[PDB]
């Protein structure tokens, strides 16, 4: 019990040293857990505010179509395709 | 003997070791499932801008087309 407390010893170290290093992994899984649901969110915003980009940018090519389709239609209502 | 105690501590370093490695395991997938989503978002960036590119080029030509026939109807009366 003298190279045999060593042991035991060196295994009290290790035990502690691996509720340490899992305490640390935990908390590691918990900060990148978060950081994961920001950028989920920043996505879903982004992809909400792209669509809205779009969506003006369809509704003004949309708007000139219709006035060019004005002009077709008021000159074929004379007759002349 | 009384020096197996040793046994029942090593059992415990077996457990613990487990329990370490699965937490690794999480922690790798979270880090992977993270990489990922940075990725994701520099790409919809990329796809959205040319998708917008797209668009307003067709409004733009659109817009020219109009000029054009505004110039051809002052040409005119």
């Amino acid at each position: 019990e003298d190279p045999n407390a060593k042991v035991i010893r060196e295994l009290r170290e290790e035990v502690e040293k691996l509720r340490e290093q899992l305490s640390q992994a935990e908390a590691m899984k918990a900060e990148l857990k978060e950081k994961l649901e920001e950028s989920e969110k920043l996505i879903k915003e982004l992809t909400v505010t792209w669509e809205e980009k779009l969506r003006k940018t369809e509704a003004i090519a949309q708007e000139r179509q219709r006035q060019l389709e004005s002009m077709g239609i008021s000159l074929e209502t004379s007759g002349i395709k």
